[PDB]
C-alpha cells in the first residue's frame, strides 16, 4: 500500500531534518559544512532513515560541491548503499546517473564506487505503484532516461553490458519499456555499437521472451520499425518501386514452440495490435491466410456448420412417447413425455438418429480433446478472457462438449429431464457459429462488437434493469394480489410478474388490458409511469447507448478483423498436420543464403 | 427594473445638457469655461441627475485638462459623492481609478480626495442586472480593472488593505470573481507583496467564506493553482519525477464545520467542477474514496439492497383474506379484500413477518433521522435542487420513509385502502438504489442522464404530447361514443379513452381493431393520421432527442462521476462514526513541522 | 449596391454616395415596392450594410 512510501519519504525528510551534516547537504550551504568536515566528533557514515547517506543526499538535491567536498572529507564513503526495504541496493551513482549531472558521475567513477551494484528495491522495481522502470543498474539508468555521454562513461569505466535484473530483463528490454519515445531508439543503435563477443539481441529474461518478442508484445512500434531496418536489406530498385527480402526466422520462429505472433496476439496491452499492421506482419500473416488460412478456416466452418445440421436433426427427432396416465389437471399442458431407451432405438429412422447420435458424441470428443490442452497450456484467465482469440466463444463450445456430454450420461442412465442441457446445448451451440464468422472480412468484426456490448454494455445496464423491474414487478403484483388470476393473470405468483414486467420493459408482450373488467385505479397510475420510465426512457437511452458503443467499434473496424484473422491464423498453425501446413515464407537455402526463410514484398514510393 | 437605469442615464445625459459648463466638461473645450471659471454668478457646486460634478463629467470622458482647471478653481470640489439612488457614494476618484488616467489620478491624491470612500450605489454592487462588479473602493477598482502603478500610488497614498463592503468582500475575494483572467492573478501577488500585519488571506465575508474558499466555489481554476504555488514545496526530486507535499489544512477544513469540499461540490455555478480535478484535489478524493468511500458505500448499498429484499418480501406476504360478501357485479374483478389487524398476526409466519415490519419502520426511523437535519442545516431549495449531491433521489428516499409511515399510521387503524402507500413506496424506494449506482465507475453517470433526461426533455415533451393524446383521445372518444364499448372497448369512457391513446402513443398496446365488425369510416381515418403523427413522428424524434441528450452527457462522463464521488465522499464523511473516519491525509506533527495535515503526490514530466 | 452578395468593400463605396448626397434624402427615397434601403437591408439579410447602417444612427453618450 503506497501510504508507506509517503510515510518513508517524509522519514527520510525527517532524518534529514534532524542532522545538521544531511540539512546542509540538502540546502547546498558550505559555511558550517567545513566545520562539519574539520571536527572529528561527527560521525560521517551515519544512516538515514532509510540508509542514504550525506552523499546520497547531495546527488539527489543536484549538490555536486558539497558531495565532492564530502569525498575528500570521506573516499570510501561512496561505495556503501542503503539497506532497508524501499531501497535494498540503492547507490547514490544510481542517483547521480539518473540525474544526468556529468560531473558527479566522473567524480564517483574517479573515487573506485562500484558500477556493477544491483538496486533491487522494491522502488526500482516494476509496478503500478512505482511512475516509472528505469531498472537496477547504473547502465539501465544511463540508457533509460536517454543521456550519451554518461553511459558511454559507464562503458569505458567497466559495467558489463549483460545484466539481468530480479526479473531478468538486460538492457534492452527496459530501454524498450519506455512510453514510445523516438530518441532513445537511437541509443537502442548506441547498445548494438558496444554489444560484441551469443549476443545480446538473443538472450531471454525469466519469463523467456526475446527483446524483439518484448517489442512485439509491449506494442512499440518504433523500435520494431528500427529492428526491422536491421534485419532488411533491398535486393534491387528500378524507378519507383523497390523490392526488399525481410527476415521473418523471428517472425515465424520456427525452433521456439511459443511463437512470435501467438505473443503478440494474445497480449493485455491495447497497443500491441499497431505493431500487427507493420510492413513484415501484415503481408506474412495476409500470404498465410489468403493462401492457407481462409480455405481451411472455411471448409471447418462447413464442417462445423454440417455437424449442427445433423445435431439438429437429430434431436429434433428425439425419442418421445406418449405418456400412460391421464392429465387431470387444470392449468397443465402435457400430451407426451420422454422414452425409455430399451423402445428407443426400434425401427429404421431410429438407427439413423443413432449413427448421428454417435457423430455428435465424436464430435464432442474431439472438441474436448482440441481445448483441454489449449487451456492447460497458457492458463484459464489468459484463454477465456482473451476476447481477441474467441475465448467468449471458446468457453460457449465448451459448455456445448459437456453439456452434450452430460445428455448422453443422462440418456443411458434412462432418467428424464434431458430437456434442459439439450435445450441449452442447441442455444449456445447455434450462437457458437459466429466463432467461424471472424473469418469473412464482410461480417467479421460485427461479432466482436456483439461480445462487446454484452460484456461492456449489459453487465452494467442489468443492474439498472434489475432495480426497475424488480420495483414495478413487486408494485404490479401488489395491485394484483386483491384481484383475481382469471380476467388478468399477468401477475399471478411473484416470477410471471418479474417475467412479465421484464417483457413489458422489452415491449415484446402487450400491456395488460382487460376492458371488459374494472381495473383496479392505482394499476393504471403505476402502469403510465412505468410507460414513460421504461419503455420510453430507459430502454431507448440503452439503444442509442448500442449505437454509441457501435461508433466507437465502427471507428476501428479493420484494426479489430485484422487482430481477429491473426488470432485464427495463429491457431490453426498450431492444432493441424504438418504436411498440410507447410512454411510460410519462401525458402534460400538453396540460394546458398543461409538455413533463414525471407519474405520479399515490393512497395511503390515516390 | 433596468428601465429607471436608463432613465437615469439619459437624465444625467439632460443634466449634463442643459448646463453649460457640464456640457463644456463633456465636450473638452476650454474657450468658454475658461469664462465659466472667471466669473463668480455661475455656481460651481451644481448638481447632476444623480449629483455627478463638472470635474465627475471630465473625469466620465477622460476630461483631464478641464478637470484640472475647475480644480484648480475649485479644490474642495473634489471630495463630495453623488447622491441619488443609483450612486449614492460615487466620487470621481473612482471613475478616474476605474478609467485608468494616471495623471488624473495623480492631482486627485495630491489634492487630498478621499481615498476610503464607499461607493455603496446599486449600480456597484452585485447584480444580474449591473454588467461588472468592480467592488465598492478605489483600491478594489485598481486592482479589479488590472492596472499595477494606480493600485501601488493608492498603496503610497493611505487605503488600507482590508476593505469589507456591503456584502462583506475584501479585495481578494472580487479579484477572484473575475471571469477567469490571468493577469489579475499576478495583480494578487502585489496585493500579497503588500499584505502585512490575522492576516487578508483568512478574513471571511458576510457569507461565512474564505477567498480560498470563494475561488473553489466560483470555479477559478487559474487562481486555485495561483494559490496553490505558495502552499506547496518540493521536497525531493530525481529524475523525471519530483515528490511534492500539498497543504490539505484549508482544503479538508478540519476545524471548520461547512467544509471547502462542500462548497465546491454543492456550487450552482457549472464552472466549480473543473475545479475538482486538480492536483491535490483529485488525489485527496481518490485516497479517501479507495480507502475508505467505495467500501462504507459498498456496505451501506448493500445493506440497503437487502433492506428492500426484506421490505419487499414482508410486504408480498401482506395480510389479505377472502371476502364475506359475494361479488354480484359484471365488469367487476375481486376475489379478496383487505385483513383485519385483530386476525392479521396469528401464527408463525405471521410472527416472521412482524420482525420484518418493525425493520421497515425503524428503517424508516433512522432514514428520517438522517435526512430531517440535513435538510434543515442547508435548506430547501438548495438541497432537494442540487442535481450533484442526489437531491432528486433525497426526495424520494423521503417520500419513501413518509409513504411507509404513513403505511405504519393506517395498519394500526384498521382502514382499508392500503394498496397505494405499498404501491407508491414498492416503486420510489427500487429507483432509489440508483442513488447507491453512483459508487461505481462502471455504471455511474447513467443515473445521472436518466434524471438529466427526466428533468430536461420529459418536461418540454409532455406538454407537447398532452396537447395531442388530449386531441386524438378526445377524437378516439367522439367516433366510439355513437358505438357499443363491448366489442371495440378501448375508448368507452374518457379516462380509458386517454390511457389508451396514451398507450397508443407508446405503441404498447395494439391498434384497436375488431374486424368481425363494421368499424366506423372516420375512425380508420383518424388512427391512420395518428399512427403517422405520434407512433411515427413525435415518439422516435424524442428517441433522436435522448440520443443528442446522452451525446451531451457521454462527451463529459468521467466530470460528472468524479463530481458524483465528491458528492457521496463528503457525505459520507458527515453523518458516520468519527473513530471510523480518521482524518485523510497524513500528520506531521511528529514529523516537527507543525500541526498541519499534508498530502503527498509524486508526478512524472520531462 | 446593397444587393450585392456581401462584399465588404462597396460598404466604403456606400459612404462615397453618401459623401455626395445632398438636397428628401436619397436614405428616405423608397421604390415601386415601398421599402426604404434600411428595409431593404433588412429583408436581403445584408448583415454588414445594417451594421454599417447602425453606425451612423447610433453615438456613444458614455463611457
Ligand atoms: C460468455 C461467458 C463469459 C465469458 C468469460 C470471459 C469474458 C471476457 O472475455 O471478458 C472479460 C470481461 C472484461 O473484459 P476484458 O478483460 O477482456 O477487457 C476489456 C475488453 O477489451 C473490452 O473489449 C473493452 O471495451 P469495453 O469498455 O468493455 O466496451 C474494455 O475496455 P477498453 O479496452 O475499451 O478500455 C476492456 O477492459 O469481464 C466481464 O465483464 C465478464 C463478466 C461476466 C463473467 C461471466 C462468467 C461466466
Ligand atoms: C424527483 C422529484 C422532483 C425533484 C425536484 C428537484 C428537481 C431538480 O433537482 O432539478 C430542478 C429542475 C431544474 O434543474 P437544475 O436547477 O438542477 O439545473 C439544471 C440541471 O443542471 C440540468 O442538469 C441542466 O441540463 P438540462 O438542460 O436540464 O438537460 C440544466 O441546464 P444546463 O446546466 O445544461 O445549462 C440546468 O439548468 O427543475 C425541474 O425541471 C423540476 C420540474 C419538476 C418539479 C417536480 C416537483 C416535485
Amino acid at each position: 500500500w503506497e501510504q508507506y512510501r509517503d510515510r518513508v519519504n517524509m522519514l527520510q525528510q525527517e532524518r534529514i531534518r534532524d542532522s545538521p551534516l544531511l540539512q546542509a547537504a540538502k540546502e547546498n550551504d558550505l559555511r558550517l559544512l567545513k566545520i562539519l568536515l574539520l571536527n572529528q566528533s561527527c560521525d560521517f557514515q551515519q544512516r538515514g532513515a532509510v540508509g542514504e547517506t550525506a552523499l546520497h543526499v547531495a546527488a539527489l538535491y543536484d549538490n555536486l560541491e558539497a558531495a565532492t567536498l564530502l569525498m575528500e572529507a570521506a573516499p570510501e564513503l561512496a561505495k556503501e548503499p542503503a539497506l532497508c526495504e524501499p531501497f535494498v541496493g540503492q547507490t547514490a551513482l544510481h542517483i547521480a546517473v539518473m540525474n544526468q549531472n556529468l560531473n558527479l558521475v566522473r567524480a564517483l567513477l574517479a573515487r573506485g564506487a562500484s558500477v556493477s551494484a544491483r538496486a533491487t528495491g522494491a522502488a526500482f522495481r516494476r509496478s503500478p505503484h512505482n511512475l516509472i522502470y528505469y531498472g537496477e543498474h547504473p547502465l539501465s539508468f544511463a540508457a533509460c532516461v536517454g543521456s550519451e555521454e554518461i553511459v558511454r562513461l559507464l562503458i569505458e569505466h567497466g559495467a558489463d553490458i549483460r545484466a539481468q535484473d530480479s526479473l531478468g530483463n538486460t538492457v534492452l528490454h527496459i530501454l524498450i519499456l519506455q512510453p514510445n519515445k523516438t530518441f532513445a531508439c537511437q541509443m537502442y543503435n548506441l547498445l548494438l555499437s558496444y554489444d560484441e563477443h551469443q549476443s545480446l539481441e538473443l538472450v531471454p529474461n525469466h519469463q523467456g521472451l526475446t527483446p524483439f518478442k518484448l517489442a512485439g508484445v509491449e506494442g512499440n512500434t518504433v523500435m520494431f520499425q528500427h529492428l526491422m531496418q536491421k534485419r532488411k536489406h533491398v535486393q534491387w530498385t528500378c524507378g519507383p518501386l523497390t523490392s526488399t527480402l525481410y527476415d521473418l526466422t523471428e517472425i515465424d520462429s520456427w525452433g521456439e514452440e511459443l511463437s512470435f505472433l501467438e505473443l503478440v496476439v494474445s497480449s493485455k496491452k491495447r497497443e500491441a495490435r499497431q505493431i500487427l499492421e507493420q510492413t513484415p506482419v501484415k503481408e506474412l500473416v495476409s500470404f498465410k491466410w489468403k493462401k492457407y488460412g481462409r480455405p481451411y478456416f472455411c471448409v471447418l466452418a462447413s464442417l462445423y456448420i454440417l455437424y449442427m445440421i445433423c445435431f439438429t436433426t437429430c434431436c429434433i427427432y428425439r425419442p418421445l412417447k406418449l405418456r400412460d396416465d391421464n392429465r387431470t389437471d387444470p392449468r397443465d399442458i402435457t400430451i407426451l413425455q420422454q422414452k425409455l431407451l430399451q423402445e428407443a432405438y426400434v425401427t429404421h429412422q431410429d438407427n439413423i438418429r443413432l449413427v448421428g447420435e454417435l457423430v455428435t458424441v465424436t464430435g464432442a470428443v474431439i472438441i474436448l480433446l482440441l481445448e483441454i490442452p489449449d487451456i492447460f497450456r497458457v492458463g484459464a484467465s489468459r484463454y477465456f478472457g482473451q476476447t481477441i482469440l474467441g475465448g467468449p466463444f471458446h468457453v460457449i463450445i465448451i459448455t456445448y462438449a459437456s453439456l452434450v456430454l452430460l445428455t448422453m450420461v443422462m440418456r443411458l442412465t434412462n432418467m428424464n429431464g434431458e430437456v434442459v442441457p439439450l435445450s441449452f446445448a442447441l442455444v449456445l451451440g447455434w450462437c457458437s457459429v459466429m466463432y467461424f464468422a471472424r473469418g469473412f472480412q464482410m461480417l467479421g468484426p460485427f461479432t466482436i462488437m456483439i461480445q462487446k456490448m454484452i460484456f461492456g454494455d449489459l453487465m452494467r445496464f442489468c443492474w439498472l434493469m434489475a432495480v426497475v423491474i424488480l420495483g414495478f414487478a413487486s408494485a404490479f403484483h401488489i395491485t394484483f394480489q386483491t384481484e383475481d388470476p382469471n380476467n388478468l393473470g399477468e401477475f399471478s405468483d411473484y416470477p410471471t410478474a418479474l417475467f412479465s414486467t421484464f417483457e413489458l420493459f422489452l415491449t415484446i408482450i402487450d400491456g395488460p388490458a382487460n376492458y371488459s373488467v374494472d381495473l383496479p385505479f392505482m394499476y393504471c397510475i403505476t402502469y403510465a409511469a412505468f410507460a414513460i420510465i421504461a419503455t420510453l426512457l430507459m430502454l431507448n437511452l440503452f439503444i442509442a447507448m448500442m449505437g454509441d458503443t457501435h461508433w466507437r467499434v465502427a471507428q476501428e473496424r479493420d484494426e479489430l478483423w485484422r487482430a481477429q484473422v491473426v488470432a485464427t491464423t495463429v491457431m490453426l498453425e498450431r492444432k493441424m498436420p504438418r504436411f498440410l501446413w507447410p512454411r510460410s515464407g519462401i525458402c534460400g537455402y538453396e540460394y546458398g543464403l543461409g538455413d533463414r526463410w525471407f519474405l520479399r514484398v515490393e512497395n511503390h514510393h515516390d
